[PDB]
């Protein structure tokens, strides 16, 4: 599944909605080959990791959405 036809001038947009340890929330998006944009996404939560804790994923909207979690 998550079929996908890929071109290498493809446009989308990828909406990451953050969730920290507190509760606390905020939405990213990163534009680009869903390749691209997709691994750009996961590139911001690592940066994250640092003063956030580990992260982890739950995927959604056929991959158009990315639920990140934080752990503190
Ligand atoms: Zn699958
Ligand atoms: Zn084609
Ligand atoms: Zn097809
Ligand atoms: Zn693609
Ligand atoms: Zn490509
Ligand atoms: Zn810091």
């Amino acid at each position: 599944m998550h079929h996908h036809h890929h071109h290498a001038m493809e446009e989308v947009t990828i909406k990451a909605n953050l969730i920290f340890a507190n509760g606390s929330t905020q939405t990213a998006e990163f534009k680009g080959t869903f390749e691209k944009a997709t691994s750009e996404a996961y590139a911001y939560a690592d940066t994250l990791k640092k003063d956030n804790g580990e992260w982890t994923v739950d995927v959604a909207d056929k991959g158009y959405t990315l639920n990140i979690k934080f752990a503190g």
